[PDB]
């Protein structure tokens, strides 16, 4: 743990000072009633298990902001290729993303921080 | 609360300076009896849990008043999007809640203040 990184000497990571799995589990949960309750982009999860979604979702996070747990869903192009999914929608959804963690109380310099590793992925998801 | 606040050297925020989250609660509880009784504004509140439109107006008002605790509500654009709300509407709601502010005993000077904070807000609202 963070604990174990720190007498490695390790820096911290984004995954660390914003609260580990249990803060990433957090922000999924609101991260995705915002989402649902958005009409321009509720539609895209019609058919879609968001149970699992969010299992795959958290795992994903915490792997991009340095979490050790691995990620066991899809790849990202191959999932989102032929949605229609644009970069309105893209933003649309970071959006939500930073509105979630601003919630949760992560101080806004560390937000801009996530949506700049986030904003590359935009390549692969949209259209 | 403003004493741990004050002990950390914060300087005291317009939220703690009107009495904090209770005293907001009082405000936004008057505000609406203004509201809904303006034959201008009433028809857009039809049908909304006002008990849950008040929790997260406190909210965001002591959030924008420098409190302690996050805004967990919608974007301000978003949830007025689509609603055809004017200067006229927004002026008028302002009003409303200047003069809640006048009946709880904010003095003048810091009504003033907290309508510096709202009025920029008309850019998403309407
Ligand atoms: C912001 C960057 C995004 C990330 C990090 C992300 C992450 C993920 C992950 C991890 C999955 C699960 C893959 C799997 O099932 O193996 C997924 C699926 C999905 N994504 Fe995204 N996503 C992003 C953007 C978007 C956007 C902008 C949309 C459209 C508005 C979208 C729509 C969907 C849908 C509908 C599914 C599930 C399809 C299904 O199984 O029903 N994603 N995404
Ligand atoms: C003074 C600036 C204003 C502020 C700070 C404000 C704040 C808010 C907040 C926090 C919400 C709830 C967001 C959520 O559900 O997550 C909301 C919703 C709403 N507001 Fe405002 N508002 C303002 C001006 C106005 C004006 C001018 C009108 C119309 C005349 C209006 C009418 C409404 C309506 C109809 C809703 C939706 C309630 C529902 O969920 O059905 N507001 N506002
Ligand atoms: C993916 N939402
Ligand atoms: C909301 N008014
Ligand atoms: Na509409």
């Amino acid at each position: 743990g963070l604990l174990s990184r720190l007498r490695k000497r390790e820096p911290i990571s984004i995954y660390d000072k914003i609260g580990g799995h249990e803060a990433i589990e957090v922000v999924v949960e609101d991260f995705y009633v915002r989402v649902l309750a958005d009409d321009q982009l509720s539609a895209f999860f019609s058919g879609t298990n968001m149970s699992r979604l969010k299992g795959k979702v958290v795992e994903f996070f915490a792997a991009a902001l340095g979490g050790p747990e691995p990620y066991t869903g899809a790849p990202m192009k191959q999932v989102h290729q032929g949605r229609g999914i644009t970069m309105h929608h893209f933003s649309l959804v970071a959006g939500h993303l930073a509105d979630a963690l601003t919630a949760a109380g992560v101080p806004s310099e560390t937000i801009t921080e996530i949506l700049g590793v986030i904003a590359p992925l935009a390549v692969d998801v949209t259209s």
